[PDB]
């Protein structure tokens, strides 16, 4: 199970925190994913792991308190987003992406 946490934030699209205390991991690919998919989440010390992860990776994150807090109540690991967050996420996906030039 070793590297699982690792692997899931080095292919990760961008987080989303509340300080240390939550960090939201989303990741969504075309043609693979239908919708944004929840792929991993940390409180307090995870969230402190994935976002030193994150730094390693250079995956973008935000800090968005309000966001961050529902989208950890709300979405569970493994899970897509729902309906209050498609607009949100979006608008997270489309600061992160790399456009690769």
């Amino acid at each position: 199970q070793s590297g699982s946490l690792a692997n899931n934030i080095k292919k990760s699209t961008v987080i989303v925190k509340n300080a240390t205390h939550i960090a939201i991991c989303l990741y969504y690919k075309l043609g693979e994913t239908p919708l944004p998919l929840v792929i991993e989440t940390g409180k307090d010390a995870k969230a402190l792991q994935i976002i030193k992860l994150a730094e390693l990776y250079d995956i973008p994150v935000i800090e968005d308190i309000p966001l961050a807090r529902s989208l950890y109540k709300n979405i569970h690991k493994g899970q897509y987003i729902t309906e209050d967050f498609f607009e949100p996420v979006a608008q997270l996906i489309r600061i992160a992406i790399d456009l690769d030039y």
